[PDB]
């Protein structure tokens, strides 16, 4: 049963959000990966977010670009931690994505990651760090992952 | 006297801006309602408001919000009515976050966006009036008079 | 007889504004699609805007980029609703387009849509939503269009 | 004493900025007129002003506006005279909307743009003077004297 | 009563912002510590704090900084715990430098970033609470009550 | 003898400044086109600007990108009108170019045109409009040029 | 007591910022001169100052300017000495024009750029001190002591 | 023995930082070129910076992109002058790089150069100008380098 949900507004976002999916798979974290759009399927979004906790989800990772409302509206309907990935937009390079996700008024948080692929990977890692607080086997796998990241850095450029 | 325009905003702090929309609709004698609806703290209230707007007889919705401003966009997701968005000026980013959060809607769900701040609130009311005037001759006459007086009221030179 | 006018400053804008044209055609809304430039044909613009209402136009959709003055000057000469599409510019990616269209001082409104193709499509949809207020057959077609948009969203990425 | 420069602005609020252009033309003894012309509220007034400027004997137009600042650009569309644009500082976006709305003219219709705010108004007057000085020897002499005094007036060190 | 959240900031000037995180953790009865740790002036203090956080029993770190804001990112480099970052508003660039310095972490080392300023500090505390509530039923109940009261406290219309 | 000088900091700027050169040629305005860099040939710049008037130049058009100082420093050394063209830079797309040219403190003006090719063309046109004030034959050719620009705009997109 | 650092600025208004560089050099007992040199109003003064700096015994130049800030860059064009640039905060664009005008030097002519405003002025002095300390042991000792006291002066927690 | 250290966070930065390496080689300045990342090898960074002076380094040139912390954290651990090169990032074109490097609060300086290749070249030149203060042979070679830069500028575009 999934403990993280990865959701995104459209197929075009998958180029970005696949990096989150891959990282959860590497760390062997059960998850579901779905399309949910705030603007085109608002009722789907409401149902998804409001039932997330009772379905056993622990963390939601949401990616969107442009006027990016998916993470914020997800957080409006759930008490679960919601992590937001600004997807790079064509004209404004994800600056619109970033501001529309991170600038949540007080009371309804979205933990926001970097624009683009880096943010998708880091949303998965941040989700893993949250789950590791109460899953010792995963905490060990995450320690190994971070140790390998550090150890594998070369000493000089090629 | 049933409302044909709804003015909605996320907070009392938004009223400082949205009051200009309210005043202009009153000036033009357009029946309206003015409410607080917040996308993030009352999302079910927003869904209900937007999805029943047409059946309640609303023709246009004017929505104002600042920061990560999601109220206009989520309103438009739930209604076929035209939704006009007013970016409310934010403290740190001067409404640039408000503007981009509102205007940059992906294709399929429009929000007609006006200027940051009081100017945008006034123009949202005027744009709503222009829409209503298409099928209300008396209002069309009031609006043309309003625009004509605006033009006639412009002085020819500045006061030193 | 056209009830929406789509106008743009140059042939290069057509790559963007064709999305508005296509959407009005899909919804079977009679329209005209023309080149009118604020800076190179200002008298053409004045004549077009000031006679729009008496020609039977209900809404004008205007696209321009850079120092984008076409929507604002159109609105100066007509009481019809004017919708503005910021066309993506080469250097500043339509940020100049966006600010020069949306930041109208109070008294003369332009309802502004997103930079680029999305904005062109949405200007046509917003025009349709305006016309639907007093055209029941169109209102039904627009409802169908929005219902299909919502219903056709897949549940997961490929 | 017929004007050779026209200073135009959209509103009385612009005068706080454009007064610096007016003062500098007066200092240099350049005959000018100072008027309010708004692109959006008096578009026919603007068309008439711009299209008759050359025949009225104007040589240069200095135009100031803020926000979606269209006055300089639309002026240039209707005249062959050089048009200089002053971006007036706006409240929310600090004149960045003013600047981009003025300077980013597509090829074919120029506006020579100066700095945001009072500095730009002063420099628009000085640039106009530089243009006129090309075919007015007395003014050329006054302008060179003005620039020379500017340079000579710079102190060698700051006051603590 | 041992702390499970650490709130850290680079300077006393940051406290004006970070106090909102501290207040909210107290409201929700979450044991925490509040400290000054600066990335640039006490880098060894930061390394020691971050690398011992987990063994000291901390579950979440909330870090605030402005300008070239490196404290959250360098904290995350030294710990496996979730690190939440609060961009503190800077004088010249209004926290845009703070925001980009914090949120734009390269892949491999996450910082969950909140809004510029007081809103972000409040939300960092709430996000930390949401994380802790996953494995603390009493806190989960307090947090749901908190969110429910927030929603219920929203008025239906503005005060004119 | 040249009455307009077109100067630029490097060969890479020519892709942009060639549009100014072409326009002056079309209008049959005698000009010179040169490389002068503020940062690498500062003494060349000082000599060029300070002798411009006595050499018979009427207007200088200066293009530069990045920290773009060429127009401003030219204006510091001459009483002639100086027109500045922000050249599009690789990273910041000429926003650095634009701000470093247009934001001249009061006392030393640079008339600034748009980023890129449009600005180069318009600097040449603005120079022509200045010269036309006291050259009737050129004024007529410029009127013809502007009339053709206006007249040649098509009525609809292809 | 001959100066080894020159602090230059375009205007008296810049002194509010550049005074912080002056104070720090004095604290560290580094002989210096503090002058007004403007790129646009005294370009020959600037050329002479920069091109004679090395022969006059200067080792480092600290230059501050705002807006279209050309003083640091043009200084570096005329000298082989290291030139450090301080972006002075501008009214409209908050020093973003100052920053980009200074830091974005094309390859071949460097300006080492510091933060917008007072922080940058202080750091320009400290960076100059770091450069001089490479070949002055007494100053190297004073600078290490200065940095050590900075670190030791950081409190462990904020004052509520 | 190296007197300048060039460090960067990853292999992808080498495309940029190679310009610094080439310039130091041209001026015959002994240097070392290494990978050190603030976020993935923070202990490596601490050791590198804190021992730099005693190893005989005089200047450190550090390049990083995105949330770019490498130069600032290097400066935190050394009294040596640290020069920072903002590497161009994919989405925000190095504006994030630039602000996260240059906006150091008072007390810990980083001398910042332009975004990208230009900044890498100039960091090497600025390092050379620092070293030239107390190395006469290098000072002469740097004078020659700058003289050739100035002298080799063509008089007109091709």
């Amino acid at each position: 049963a999934p403990v993280v949900g990865i959701i995104m507004g459209s197929q075009s976002d998958w180029e970005t959000m696949r990096h989150a999916d891959a990282l959860l798979t590497e760390l062997e974290i059960p998850h579901e990966t779905l399309i949910v759009t705030a603007h085109r399927t608002p009722d789907r979004l409401a149902d998804y977010a409001r039932t997330a906790a009772e379905r056993g989800l622990n963390v939601i990772i949401a990616g969107a670009g442009g006027a990016a409302h998916l993470p914020g509206m997800c957080a409006a309907w759930t008490r679960l931690p919601v992590l937001g990935v600004p997807v790079e937009s064509r004209a404004l390079k994800g600056m619109d994505s970033l501001l529309s996700i991170v600038q949540m008024p007080g009371g309804v948080p979205v933990g926001t990651l970097a624009i683009g692929a880096s943010g998708a990977k880091n949303a998965a890692l941040l989700a893993a760090s949250i789950l590791a607080l109460y899953n010792p086997a995963l905490a060990a796998r995450l320690e190994t992952w971070r140790a390998l990241q550090t150890a594998s850095v070369p000493n000089s450029p090629i």
